[PDB]
This record gives structure tokens, sequence and C-alpha cells, in this order.
């Protein structure tokens, strides 16, 4: 419908500097043509943003949220 922003990855700018403390709550979107792109809410901001997966306190939160 568009040209290429719709099916592909949701996610473009991630913010890593995000930590636990700040962030809000969490979400994920499941899409096919892409992988799992972890989305967020930072309280300080109070906004929606996408997450870093090899972040300090999103490594552990990985870690149990995966197996």
């Amino acid at each position: 419908k568009p040209v290429s922003l719709s099916y592909r990855c949701p996610c473009r700018f991630f913010e890593s500097h995000v930590a636990r403390a700040n962030v809000k709550h969490l979400k994920i979107l499941n899409t096919p043509n892409c992988a799992l792109q972890i989305v967020a809410r930072l309280k300080n901001n109070n906004r929606q943003v996408c997450i870093d997966p090899k972040l300090k306190w999103i490594q552990e939160y990985l870690e149990k949220a995966l197996n």
C-alpha cells in the first residue's frame, strides 16, 4: 500500500540509553517479515520507544523472559 514501510520492521530507532528505572512498561511486536522487536514506554519522556536487546537491564529481562 505505502512503498516499503508497513509489514517490514516497525522499529527504526532504538533508545539503548534507556534504563529499567525510567522505563514505564514493556511491550513486544510479533512480526513475520522481521524478528521480535521489543518496544517500550519511557517515563521521564512519557513516550514509546524501541529498547536495545543488548541492554544491561534488558539482558537479564530477555534472559528470563525468553527462557
